[PDB]
């Protein structure tokens, strides 16, 4: 089984985040113009998607991690990853 | 097996749409700033991807639903989901 | 068993790019307002994700193609697809 990725970007530099689900574990690689480095994201999940939006120059990322029929939303709003209010009855 | 998701967002509130493939069916959950609810999208499919774009204040969404090697495009343009012109030789 | 897609778009026409992973081959279908056609992207991979951003009117596209634990970044920056500096630790 191949890894599964999800990717988002913002601005014109750009900044890029790539999330990889590997055997149930989702980690994050980051680009800000000067080389790829490992990010703070680390959550369980066999499938992953992501969206993001800017307010001014402040980025907001939402990552959706799925295992079985359970999708968990994870939020970045400048100060650490927190669990979001997303629910879905599957 | 796990569900598969795809997400899109627009604006600064923001608005968020999350599409989930589950056992041959794709459904949609929506956020417009005050709680999650279930959206109009409801189409068969085992894999899903999405993109969207604003034209002034008007959002357009395209959802790509695939089963086997067949991929159907569904269009939102302000009032109702309609089948799109996408084709691909697979 | 179903094919896997990823989509991105830009501008207000819009331009759309849909990437399809089918049996270890990722190919590209393009829309610019006047009908669908096949693009120049052809790379090996079992999973695909995409992000894009505009620099003025010039589009920049990053496609992340994964097989096993290897993810390769492919870069469009106006004149041909080249391999990007993305690496990970998988
Ligand atoms: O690259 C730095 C960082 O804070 O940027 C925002 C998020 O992508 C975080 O996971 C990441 O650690
Ligand atoms: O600030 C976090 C939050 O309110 O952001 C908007 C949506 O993603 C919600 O699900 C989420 O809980
Ligand atoms: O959130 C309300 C709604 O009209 O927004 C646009 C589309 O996502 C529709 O499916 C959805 O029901
Ligand atoms: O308005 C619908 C439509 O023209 O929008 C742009 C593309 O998504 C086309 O495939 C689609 O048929
Ligand atoms: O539509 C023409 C084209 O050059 O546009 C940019 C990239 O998507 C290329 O693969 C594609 O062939
Ligand atoms: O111009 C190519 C490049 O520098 O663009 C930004 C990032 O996608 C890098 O991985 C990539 O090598």
């Amino acid at each position: 089984s191949s890894v599964q990725t999800a990717a988002t970007s913002w601005g014109t530099v750009p900044s890029i985040r790539v999330y990889t689900a590997n055997n149930g574990k989702i980690t994050e690689r980051c680009w800000d113009g000067k080389g790829w480095y490992t990010g703070a994201f680390n959550e369980p999940g066999h499938n992953v998607s992501v969206t993001s939006w800017l307010v001014g120059s402040a980025i907001h990322i939402r990552v959706y991690a799925s295992t079985g029929t359970t999708t968990t939303e994870w939020c970045w709003d400048g100060n650490g990853w927190t669990k979001g209010a997303y629910t879905a009855t599957n």
